[PDB]
C-alpha cells in the first residue's frame, strides 16, 4: 500500500515524478487497475469502426476482453467477451457479426443486444434463469466522435469525466465524423502506462529525441491541451484521463490517437491509430504512415522502454525532477505535474 | 486458503462449477499438488512401454521428474530421476537402460533397483552411508494393464483408489494386454487441470464443438463411465481420479488415453496416447491418427484454452451453471458435479 | 527468512550442501543480492578493456546496469548507467566514448567524470541543483590487473576483501598486464550463482564430466587456490569471493576468467573470457577458443542446468553430501564446504 500526499505535484514549479515504486509495483498496479481503469471511461475506438448495424470490435484492457457491437437495431452496446454458461470467449477480431452470436463451446445463442436466444436443453435444467443468463454488459458512450466504455455501470457520462473536452476537440478538428481508420500500429510496450503518459506530457525531448511560434500546455479538468502555431496553422495535442491522447496536426484535417490499454505494472498494450477522411489514400498519407511506422514511433517506444529499465536502478535516486520553467515555455515539463497530481488522488 | 462446502455439487440437479479462484490461484494449485497429486495414484503409461527387462520411461508431473524402470530381474520400479549425491538428473527420454545407471556428473553408479553400486572415493569419506545413498523410490503398480505411480509410500493399492475400475475396463476392452503405443501427442496446455477434466465430463458440446441410441454417464467410486451404443457397437469413456481418461471407441479393439500432468495453476502437460494391437498400422489407423492430430484434438485444446482465458474476466460472474437435466440424458452435464464434489473434499 | 548455523560447513570432513531453499528461494536471493552483491567488490573486466582515455564498458549485475569509463584525464570511474533527469539509459555496449555523454532523451550532457555539463533550460527551473544532478558513481578499483566495482561507497579496498590474492595471482601469471581479450562467451545460465561456484570448487567430476602429479585445494581468506603440476608445468584455479574464478593453465602465459553476474534465484549471467598476450592469434589459440566454445563450456553448463532442475525434486532429499576425503586428495570436494561456510555467515 504505497501512499502519496494530497498536494503531490500540486506546485509544478517545484515538483518531482512519482517514487519509482509507482512505476514498478504489482500492488500499485492492482490498485490503479481497480480504482482507475475499472471505474473510468476508457476510449477504445473512433465511431467509424462501429457505424453500421452488426459492426463489432474487440479490445483487451486490464485483463478484460470486451466486445463493442452496434446492434441490428442500430444501438451501440458493449459486453464482456465471455460466455455466461461456462466461460468460452464469444467473438474475435473485428468485422460484421451475424444476426446472432453463437458460443463455440455449447452453442448458446445470443441476440446482438446480449439476450439469450437459445440455450439447448435449458427447459430441462432445474431453476434455469434465462434472463440473467445473457451476455454481461458494460457502459458504452459515443462522445466527441469516439467510443468509450466503462466497467462501472453506476458511472455517469463521459462529459462528467472530461468537462469541456468534446467542445474543444471539435474546435480543433471539424471533420471528426468523416474520419476513417487508415492505419493501426499495435505494440505490447514494456513500460508502465504512466511512463508513456509522462512522455507525452512534455516537449522537452522534441529535438534531441525527434530530429513553432509559441507552445502552450494548458490544464483543464482531467485533460490537457498542448496548443500552438507551427495561413496560421494550429496544432493540438490532447491528453485525456486516464491515458488516451488525441493529436490534430497542422491543417486540422486528420488525427492520430494513442490508446493505452494497461496489462500489468511494466506492460502496456498501445494502439497508435492514424485517421484520414479519404478512403483512398494519397501518397503523402501513405508516406506519413510509413514515417510514423519506421521512424517516429520507434523513437518514442525506445524512449519509454529504456526509461522503464533505468528507473529500476538503485542509481536512479527515487524520483526525477520535473523541469518546469517560470514562463511555462514550450520545453517546460509542467504537464507531468498536473497528470501526477491527478494520479496521486487515487493513492491516498 | 480458499474453501468449499462439504455438499458442494452434492446435488447435480442444481449445481455450479467452482468459484473461478479454484481454476487460477497458485495457492489452490499448491494445495492440490500436495493433497491430491502427491498422495494419489497417477497413471503414467500402458504396460507395453515397460514390458521387457531394462525398459524405462521418464515422466514429469507437478514438478517431479520420474523414471519408471523394469529391472534386470523383471521387477517394475519407479524412482525420482535425480542423483542423491548432488542433484544431477540421471536418465532422459525412454528406451533401454544399460545394466547400471551412471550419473553424468560424478559417475556414481546404480543398479536398476536403485542401489548404489559404486561411488568413487566413498570409502574415504567420513561416515559415508552407502545404503541410504541409493536412488529414491516411489510406489509403482501395474493395474488394469496400465502403470501407476504414487509419491506417498504409505499408499495402498490402486484398487483402493478406483474400486471396480480394472474389472469394468477389462469388460470394455478385452485385448488391453495386446495394445501397443501407436502415436502420442504431447501438448503443454494453458489451462488448469480441472478445466480439462470438466471438458471431458460432458457431451453437451459434442456437435457444436465436434462436427448414439442413448448415452449414460454413471458415477462410481472415484471414477465415472460414459457408456452407450453408437451388431450393437458399444463405446466407453472412463474418467478416473484424479485426471486420466480411458476411451474405448466402438469396436472395442483399440484405446485412446488422456494423461494430465499438471504443471501449475494455468498449465497442464497432456499426453494423448493412441493404442492399437497391430504393430504395423493399417491405413484406417494412420488416417485416424492424422484426424486426431489435425482436427479432433485441436478442437478440444482450443476449447479449454479459451475457457481458461474467459473465466478470468470480471464479466464471467464467478461460476458457471452445470446443465444437468432430470432425465440424465446424453447432453446432461451432471458428470461435472460428481467430479467437483470429489475435488471439494480436499478444500475443507 | 531461511537461516543457517554459524558452524555450517565449518568441518569439511562431515559436511553437506545448503538446504535446497538457498538455491531456489527468491527471498534468499534478495537477501544475498543486498548483503553480498551490493556490498562486495565485483570483478567486471581485465584492465586492457579500459586502458585508454575515453574507453568504456557496460555490465549488468543484480539488476544494475553499470558503466565503467576511463576519463579524458585517464582516471578510471564507474557510474550507474541511468540519467539523473528522468531515468533513460546513457550508454550501450563498449567502445570509445565521445568527450561528453549525451542522454538520448532530453540531451542532458555529462563530462566523463559524471559532472553535469549542460541541462537545457535548467537556469529557469526553480531550485535546480546542478551539482547533485550529476551521474551517480560507484566505487571502482584496479587490482591484480583486473577491474572491480562496489556499490557500497563506504567500502574499503579489494585487498581487504581478498587478502593476499593479487600477490598470489601475480605469482601464477607474470604477464597479466600484457593480456588482451581474445574471446568472450556470454550465457544466461538457468542456475543459481552458488551452483556454478559449487561446480568450480571440486574436481570430483573431472573425468566423468570432461573426457596431474598431485592436486591441492588450499583455502585462504575469501578465496581459494586449486594448484598442482600437470619442465614442471603448474596450473592454478582461483576462486574469489563472491564468484569470479581465474584460471592460469599450464604454461602460465594466458588466462581464462569466469565472471558470474547473478540475475535472480535461478538465473546467472556468465562471461567466460579467454585472454592471450598475442593480438594476432595462433592456430593453437583459435582451436582452443573453439574447443572451449563447442565442448568444454557446454559440458559445464549442461551440468549446472541439470543440477538446478534436479535439486527442486522432492526426491532430492534436502542437501547433498560433500565428498571430502581425509587426505584432501585431488577429487576431494572440500572446497565446497569452505565456500558454503562463508555464505552461511550472511544467513545468520
Ligand atoms: C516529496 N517530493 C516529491 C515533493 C519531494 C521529494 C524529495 C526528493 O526529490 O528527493
Ligand atoms: C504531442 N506531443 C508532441 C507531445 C507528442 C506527439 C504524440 C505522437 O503522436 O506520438
Ligand atoms: C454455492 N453454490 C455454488 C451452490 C451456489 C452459488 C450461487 C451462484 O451460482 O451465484
Ligand atoms: C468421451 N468424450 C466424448 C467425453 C470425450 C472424448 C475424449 C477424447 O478422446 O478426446
Ligand atoms: C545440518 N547439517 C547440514 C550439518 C546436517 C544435515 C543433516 C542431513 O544431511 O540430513
Ligand atoms: C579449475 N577447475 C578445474 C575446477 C575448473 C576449470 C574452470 C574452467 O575454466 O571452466
Ligand atoms: S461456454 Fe458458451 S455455451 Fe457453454
Ligand atoms: S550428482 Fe550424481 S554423482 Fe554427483
Ligand atoms: S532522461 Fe536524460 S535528459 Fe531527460
Ligand atoms: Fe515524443
Ligand atoms: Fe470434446
Ligand atoms: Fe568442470
Amino acid at each position: 500500500v504505497e501512499k502519496l500526499p494530497e498536494d503531490f505535484c500540486a506546485n509544478p514549479d517545484v515538483a518531482w515524478t512519482f517514487p519509482k515504486v509507482f512505476y514498478t509495483s504489482s500492488q500499485v498496479f492492482e490498485h490503479e487497475k481497480e480504482a482507475i481503469f475499472a471505474k473510468s471511461w476508457i476510449c477504445v475506438a473512433h465511431g467509424s469502426e462501429l457505424a453500421q448495424p452488426n459492426d463489432y470490435i474487440t479490445r483487451k484492457v486490464i485483463g478484460e476482453n470486451i466486445v463493442i457491437i452496434r446492434g441490428k437495431d442500430s444501438v451501440l452496446r458493449a459486453f464482456y467477451n465471455v460466455c455466461p454458461h461456462r466461460g468460452h470467449e464469444l467473438l474475435s477480431g473485428s468485422g460484421k457479426a451475424k444476426n446472432v452470436i453463437t458460443c463455440p463451446y455449447h452453442a448458446w445463442t445470443f441476440k446482438l443486444d446480449g439476450s439469450l436466444a437459445l440455450a439447448r436443453n435449458c427447459d430441462h435444467v432445474e431453476s434455469f434463469d434465462k434472463e440473467n443468463s445473457s451476455m454481461v454488459p458494460l457502459k458504452v458512450e459515443e462522445y466527441a466522435g469516439f467510443v468509450f466504455i466503462n466497467m462501472d455501470e453506476n458511472a455517469t457520462c463521459v462529459e462528467d469525466q472530461l468537462p469541456g473536452f468534446a467542445e474543444r476537440l471539435n474546435q480543433a478538428c471539424g471533420v471528426i465524423k468523416d474520419l476513417k481508420l487508415a492505419a493501426r500500429f499495435v505494440t505490447e510496450t514494456p513500460a508502465n502506462w504512466k511512463v508513456i503518459v509522462d512522455n507525452y506530457m512534455e516537449c522537452y525531448h522534441c529535438g534531441p529525441a525527434h530530429p513553432v511560434d509559441k507552445y502552450w500546455h494548458t490544464t483543464h479538468q482531467n485533460w490537457t491541451l498542448q496548443y500552438g502555431f507551427a495561413t496560421d496553422p494550429e496544432f493540438h495535442g490532447f491528453w485525456t484521463w486516464p491515458c488516451t491522447m488525441f493529436n490534430v496536426p497542422p491543417g486540422s484535417n486528420f488525427m492520430t490517437v494513442i490508446y493505452e490499454f494497461p496489462v500489468d505494472a511494466e506492460t502496456t498494450l498501445q494502439h497508435y491509430d492514424i485517421y484520414f477522411t479519404n478512403e483512398e489514400l494519397t501518397q503523402d498519407q501513405k508516406d506519413l504512415i510509413e514515417w510514423y511506422r519506421n521512424v517516429f514511433r520507434p523513437e518514442d517506444l525506445n524512449l519509454v522502454e529504456s526509461v522503464q529499465r533505468g528507473l529500476k536502478s538503485r542509481g536512479y535516486r527515487g524520483q526525477g525532477r520535473i523541469m518546469t520553467d517560470k514562463q511555462r515555455s514550450g520545453i517546460s515539463e509542467h504537464g507531468i505535474a498536473y497528470f501526477q497530481h491527478l494520479v496521486a488522488q487515487y493513492h491516498q
